[PDB]
C-alpha cells in the first residue's frame, strides 16, 4: 500500500471529455513523491485546442501522493488502496453556469501511477466565464474535506475551488467527490480531515501544441496560530550596522531573549512571546542579515553572528537574562553563556545545534537534499538562486501547512537573491560528521559546558524531530543538570509553528520557579 510510494513514482494520465458537445482529449505523464507531496506533470490536449479553460480540469486530472504525516498515516485511504486502485466519481457544480461529471480510476498499471477519466459537461452557457474562456490561468489553494462512507467501504470530500475570473470576480465549482476501492482487500477508513493543496500553472516555451504544466503540493492534516505579528519595530545601531528586535514586557527584573535561526526570523517568536510578556520582559532580534535588521555584504559565517548578537547584547545594557533559543539561535545563546555564565538564569531550548557525529542521524529523506546544500556550486544554485531553503526546506519543517500570509513573511527579508547569503552559509557552518572542524570544536565546547552547568535548562522536543531525534531528547534531559523535557507532539525543525501554546504556556510557567 503505502510502501509503493516512498520514491518518485511515474504518473500518466488520460481523459476523454464531452462538454456541450465539444469533445476533446487531454494526455499527461510526469512523476509524484508523496515524501513532499509534490507534482510535476504537463499535460496536452490531443485533438486540438481545449474548448474550456485549462483551470477548470486541474481537480479531475491522484491524491494518493498527498503528504500525509506520520501521526495520520492510518487514515490515508488513496494509499491503502494501492495497487489495485480504487474509483473516484464527482459531480462539479460551477456557480450558475453548467456542471461536469466524472468518474475516474487511479490504478497502478506496470509501474506507473495511472489516472484515466471520463468527463462530461452540459448545461453551459455559451457566453459563460467557461466556454467563454474568462478564466485566467493560474490557480488558488484549497481545503479538501474527507470523511468515510463505512457504507460503500470509501470516502466521501467535498470542498470549493475558486476560480479567478479577468475581470476580478470569482468563480465558484463545487466539488462532489466520491472514492471507493477496486479490490476487495481491506483499506483505511479515516477520521475526519482535509489536505491543504497549491498549485502553480505555468507554459513550457518550446511546447507548440495546447499544454498546461502543474506544480502541486498537498499536505494532510486536521487530526492532532495566528499570522500576525503586531509588535512595534524597534532599531538599534550595532556595529555600524541596524538591527531590528522586538520589545516587550515589562521593564525591570530579567529580559528574556528570543534567538531564531535558519531561515526564520523574530517572526517565528510571533505566539510565544504572548505567554512571556505578561510576567517577563521579551527581546526578539532579528539576526544581521536576515529579518529586518540590515543585511551588508558580509560571508555570514557563524562567527559573523557571533560578532553582532555579542555587541546586540550590550548595546541594550542588558545584564541576566534567561535564553529561549532554537536552531543556530541556540548555537548563539549557548556560546555566549558558556562565556558569561554568571549572566544566564535559565536556558529553555528547542531542536538546537548539536555535533551530529555521522550523517544515518540527519533525517534520511533530506539528507540529500543538505548534501547537496553543502557545495559551492549546486548549493548555491539551490539556496542562492532557487531560493530552495525558503520555498522548500522552510514548508517541510512544519508537519502543519503554512498559510501563504506567513510563507509571505518569510519571503520578504530574501526577495533580492543577493540577500540570500545567510541562507546558504547557515547549512555549511553544520556541524555534520566532523566538518567543519571549527563548529565542531566550538559547539563540542559548549555542550561540554552545558553538562557542567546548574543553571536551569528546559528542553521542548518532537517527533520525528531533524536535529534531536526523540532518542537524543530523552538522552540529554537526563544527563544535563536541571533540565525539564516537554514533548509537543508531532513536529520537525519550527515546533513553534506546531504547537506554539505549549512552548509558550510551559515557558510561562517554568520562568517563575526560577530565581530572577
Ligand atoms: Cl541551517
Amino acid at each position: 500500500g503505502e510502501e509503493l510510494f516512498t520514491g518518485v513514482v511515474p504518473i500518466l494520465v488520460e481523459l476523454d471529455g464531452d462538454v456541450n458537445g465539444h469533445k476533446f482529449s487531454v494526455s499527461g505523464e510526469g512523476e509524484g513523491d508523496a515524501t513532499y507531496g509534490k507534482l510535476t506533470l504537463k499535460f496536452i490536449c490531443t485533438t486540438g485546442k481545449l474548448p474550456v479553460p485549462w483551470p477548470t480540469l486541474v481537480t479531475t486530472l491522484v491524491q494518493c501522493f498527498s503528504r500525509y504525516p506520520d501521526h495520520m498515516k492510518q487514515h490515508d485511504f488513496f494509499k491503502s488502496a494501492m495497487p489495485e486502485g480504487y474509483v473516484q466519481e464527482r459531480t462539479i457544480f460551477f456557480k450558475d453556469d453548467g456542471n461536469y461529471k466524472t468518474r475516474a480510476e487511479v490504478k497502478f498499471e506496470g509501474d506507473t501511477l495511472v489516472n484515466r477519466i471520463e468527463l462530461k459537461g452540459i448545461d453551459f452557457k455559451e457566453d459563460g466565464n467557461i466556454l467563454g474562456h474568462k478564466l485566467e490561468y493560474n490557480y488558488n489553494s484549497h481545503n479538501v474535506y474527507i470523511m468515510a462512507d463505512k457504507q460503500k467501504n470509501g470516502i466521501k470530500v467535498n470542498f470549493k475551488i475558486r476560480h479567478n475570473i479577468e475581470d476580478g470576480s470569482v468563480q465558484l465549482a463545487d466539488h462532489y467527490q466520491q472514492n471507493t476501492p477496486i479490490g476487495d482487500g481491506p483499506v483505511l477508513l479515516p477520521d475526519n480531515h482535509y489536505l491543504s493543496t497549491q498549485s502553480k500553472l505555468s507554459k513550457d516555451p518550446n511546447e507548440k501544441r495546447d499544454h498546461m504544466v502543474l506544480l502541486e503540493f498537498v499536505r494532510a492534516a486536521g487530526i492532532t496560530i495566528g499570522t500576525g505579528f503586531p509588535f512595534d519595530p524597534h532599531y538599534v545601531e550595532v556595529l555600524g550596522e541596524r538591527m531590528h528586535y522586538v520589545d516587550v514586557g515589562p521593564r525591570d527584573g530579567t529580559p528574556v531573549l528570543f534567538l531564531h535561526g535558519n531561515p526564520t526570523s523574530s517572526y517565528v517568536w510571533r505566539n510565544i512571546i504572548p505567554h512571556v510578556a505578561p510576567t517577563h520582559r521579551c527581546i526578539a532580534p532579528d539576526l544581521i542579515g536576515m529579518g529586518k535588521s540590515d543585511k551588508p555584504d558580509l560571508g555570514y559565517f557563524f562567527d559573523d553572528h557571533v560578532r553582532f548578537m555579542d555587541a546586540f547584547i550590550e548595546a541594550l545594557g542588558l545584564e541576566e537574562v534567561v535564553l529561549v533559543i532554537h536552531d543556530w539561535g541556540s548555537a548563539l545563546g549557548f556560546h555566549w553563556a558558556k562565556r558569561n555564565p554568571e549572566r544566564v538564569k535559565g536556558i529553555a531550548f528547542m531542536e538546537f545545534i548539536r555535533p551530529i557525529p555521522t550523517w544515518d542521524e540527519w533525517p534520511r529523506f533530506a539528507r540529500r537534499t543538505f548534501q547537496a546544500f553543502r557545495t559551492t556550486d549546486v548549493g548555491r544554485k539551490l539556496i542562492i538562486d532557487q531560493n530552495v531553503f525558503i520555498e522548500g526546506t522552510l514548508p517541510m519543517g512544519v508537519v502543519r501547512p503554512l498559510t501563504e500570509v506567513e510563507m509571505d513573511h518569510y519571503r520578504e527579508p530574501f526577495l533580492n537573491p543577493v540577500d540570500r547569503e545567510p541562507l546558504w552559509r547557515f547549512p555549511n557552518e553544520l556541524p555534520i560528521a566532523g566538518e567543519p572542524a571549527n563548529i565542531v570544536a566550538l559547539v563540542e565546547e559548549y555542550m561540554d559546558w552545558l553538562h557542567q552547568s546548574p543553571v536551569p535548562k528546559l528542553l521542548f522536543w518532537g517527533t520525528p524531530g531533524v536535529l534531536i531525534p526523540p532518542a537524543e531528547a530523552a538522552r540529554l534531559a537526563k544527563s544535563l543538570p536541571n533540565c525539564k523535557a516537554v514533548d509537543i507532539g508531532p513536529g520537525e525543525n519550527l515546533l513553534q509553528e506546531d504547537n506554539p501554546d505549549l512552548i509558550g504556556s510551559e515557558i510561562a510557567r517554568w520562568l517563575s520557579t526560577l530565581e530572577i
